[PDB]
């Protein structure tokens, strides 16, 4: 079965065969599309076919399919499973798997970079203190004084579900949020619940608008432990506007390293519940979502007041006007301080080229339009007019429940 | 099977029951979502009729009444006899209003019950269609105080006697390919414009030439008519701050009147059913003026604003985009022509969605289409989960009539 996608701006048609390799489900049926739904312990029974499928993919990619090395590895893994109910990936396989998980991330617009990923093997890690050391090293390497490098650190795989490694923070670097008694919020509203957990675990909160949260690290199923990331490792950028001198007096800043740490990495049936990864920011992530979402820092009105825009009627497009100026500021501040960042025009243009290249060399590129299209100026970017097929390949990054909802407390 | 949708901005949750009435298919499977693909007999007829009649009588609280049963057999008798059937006026109005109500891609559905239905099923000729269309245009335009309307021509019989309006909208600007390689006017309309010249239109070869109507009655060959100029309300585009903007020479028409869709009610197919509402500002400002495949004026505007167009990261496109859209909204308002901004429209849709969940058990919605083409996430629909599914009565697309017409 062959599927065609059309770009309605350029009339380029592409043919997808890669979807034929899809295993997991979408959430959609013939009668309903759930494409805008945000969120749509494993036996040896199911495990070997998963291993086999991954190992076949791996050996094809190195052009060694059906080789003796390939057959011996299958046998090796087979025996290791039936004798121990799981298995260990070689480093070459871990690296391949991590890269491919990113490559398969249908909601990620930055995938042109997928083959350049520094993989840090942290599978010999046994304690929270060890996790901390690994994570400091990840942050220092990835940050690289502003010249950001993509990296992932991979902690040991789930075994029985009772000895999970988990990073409790959703991002390695995030600002605290504090609910005030008057109902207002100080800092990042998104992180209120997590900030509370930290405080309860003994964190002394500075209680400012931009307090970098501590790491809450769970090793081997044990209760999580708190650690302060060394401040000298946390690169931050103060936000100013190139034309508006009052902008810097808004007091805004943001960190340079986006490092997602709450996802689950699935490779060949193995589940890596702690696998923090990091790239660099697309400017709208900060400028549109972090600053201008009503449920986040919510600075639109305040910026609009200072620009003296007509705020009496939405038809003045004041919100749209302020949003642009804020996003110009974010890009400018990052470039002036020489911290890697990409605007949404450059990033979407790169993605379209990535996507076309993938169709030729791979037979497809799963993409989730709802997420690929930037949250401002959607239709003047080349992805808007681009039809996309969404489906799930493995290896993959998956969501997992927040660890405080599942963790069995030791005390 | 009972579905919940969350709004991630307000934490509001709604439970969808309405989807368990979905009849048509979406183009998605458990293995592949096609959410962003733009276009994914007597025995067929009676269950369709029955399904429709059932919900109609249910809406008038007469489900299972004698009049319900009577109508059901009356229509049943008619299908057996005539191989088709005719809707009563009441059913026609209900059908048309519900087709709009069910239009999952339409952000303006809060207005769905306030639709004027013009019954043109007694039309027989292209000249008649022209008269009905002119009356529709004048009624809907209403000196700028726009009113929603639909005009419904005879239903399809054997497919050889189709009523079709060949234009995609009642009111559109022509498109001419130049020997200089460029395109003059609206590039979206080059083909249709050539077909007009082929059928004998005398083109003024301008940039904003109102296309003539190509009207096909009873399966016959299409005829040309020119809409009376005085019925076509247009708006010159100026900016409330940039004096130079008017020199771009831009205008747009006030009436968005989609004419190429197929209205399906109770299995019957109305292949000519032009309808009209009023514009959301971004339709003209973002898509019409700024799409590369359209009038594509971003670069021009940016230049006149003296922005740095060397680097994408100065967001000059974004700046010019806002300004163009300010101008559109400003112009329409200044001329007292109805228009709605994307903030107002999306906020109305959220209200409507909640009402529909509250009063109907759901509201089919296509996020890819509901979210405006600019400033997506600063409007409330962005953070709103939506379920997309197909209900009937419905509007559907249908092939351009020239790829199908036996000349
Ligand atoms: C290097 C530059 C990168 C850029 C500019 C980038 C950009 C983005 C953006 C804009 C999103 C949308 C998420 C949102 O807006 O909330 C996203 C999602 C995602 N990214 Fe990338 N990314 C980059 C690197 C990476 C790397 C290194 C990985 C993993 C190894 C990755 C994996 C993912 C995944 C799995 C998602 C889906 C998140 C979800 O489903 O919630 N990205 N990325
Ligand atoms: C009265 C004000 C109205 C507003 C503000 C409005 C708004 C919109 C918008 C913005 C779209 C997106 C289309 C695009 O971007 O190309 C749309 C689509 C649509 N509208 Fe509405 N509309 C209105 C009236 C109507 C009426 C009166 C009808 C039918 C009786 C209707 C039926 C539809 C349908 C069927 C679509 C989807 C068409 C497609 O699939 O291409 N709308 N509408
Ligand atoms: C609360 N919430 C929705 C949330 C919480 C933590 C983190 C995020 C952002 N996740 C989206 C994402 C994932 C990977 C990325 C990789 C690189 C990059 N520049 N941005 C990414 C954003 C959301
Ligand atoms: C053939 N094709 C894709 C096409 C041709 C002409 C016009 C259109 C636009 N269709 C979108 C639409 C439909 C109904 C609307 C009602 C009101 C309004 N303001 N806008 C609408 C846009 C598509
Ligand atoms: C590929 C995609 O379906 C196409 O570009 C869509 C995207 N969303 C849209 N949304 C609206 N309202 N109108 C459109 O024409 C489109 N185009
Ligand atoms: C309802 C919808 O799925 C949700 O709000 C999505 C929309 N698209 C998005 N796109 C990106 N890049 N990031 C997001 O968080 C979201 N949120
Ligand atoms: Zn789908």
């Amino acid at each position: 079965r062959f599927l065609k996608v059309k770009n309605w701006e350029t009339d380029v048609v592409l043919t997808d065969t890669l979807h034929l390799k899809s295993t997991l489900e979408t959430g959609c049926t013939e009668h309903i599309c759930m494409g805008s739904i945000m969120l749509p312990v494993r036996t040896k029974d199911q495990l070997f076919p998963l291993a086999k499928e991954f190992l076949d993919q791996y050996y094809s990619s190195i052009k060694r399919f059906g080789s003796k090395a390939h057959m011996d590895r299958l046998e090796e893994v087979n025996k290791e499973i039936e004798s121990t109910s799981t298995y260990q990936l070689k480093d070459t396989e871990l690296i391949y798997g991590a890269k491919h998980a990113w490559r398969n991330a249908s909601r990620c617009v930055g995938r042109i970079q997928w083959s350049k990923l520094q993989v840090f093997d942290a599978r010999d890690c046994t304690t929270a203190h060890g996790m901390f050391n690994y994570i400091c090293n990840h942050v220092k390497y990835a940050t690289n004084k502003g010249n950001l490098r993509s990296a992932i650190t991979i902690f040991p795989q789930r075994t029985d579900g009772k000895h999970d490694f988990r990073v409790w923070n959703s991002q390695l670097i995030r600002y605290a949020g504090y609910k005030q008694p008057d109902g207002s919020t100080l800092g990042d509203p998104a992180n209120v619940q997590f900030t509370e957990i930290c405080i309860q675990q003994g964190w002394k909160a500075p209680r400012g608008r931009f307090d970098v949260l501590p790491l809450l690290l769970q090793a081997n199923g044990n209760d999580p432990e708190l650690f302060q990331i060394p401040p000298e490792l946390v690169l931050e950028v103060p936000i100013r506007h190139p034309k508006f001198d009052w902008f810097k007096d808004l007091g805004l800043k943001w960190y340079g390293l986006p490092a997602v740490s709450n996802m689950l990495l699935e490779i060949g049936g193995l589940e890596f519940s702690a696998c923090p990864f990091s790239g660099w920011y697309m400017g709208t992530e900060i400028g549109v979502r972090d600053y201008c979402d009503n449920s986040r820092y919510n600075i639109l009105e305040e910026v609009a007041k200072k620009m003296d825009l007509d705020m009496r009627k939405t038809s003045s497009l004041w919100k749209d006007q302020a949003l642009v100026e804020i996003n110009i500021a974010v890009l400018y501040s990052f470039q002036s301080d020489k911290v890697t960042i990409v605007d949404h025009h450059s990033a979407t243009e790169s993605f379209i080229k990535h996507m076309e290249n993938e169709y030729r060399c791979r037979g497809g590129c799963p993409a989730d339009w709802v997420w690929i299209v930037p949250p401002m100026s959607g239709s003047i970017t080349p992805v808007f007019h681009q039809e996309m097929l969404n489906y799930r390949l493995t290896p993959s990054f998956e969501y997992q429940p927040d660890p405080w909802n599942t963790h069995v407390w030791k005390g």
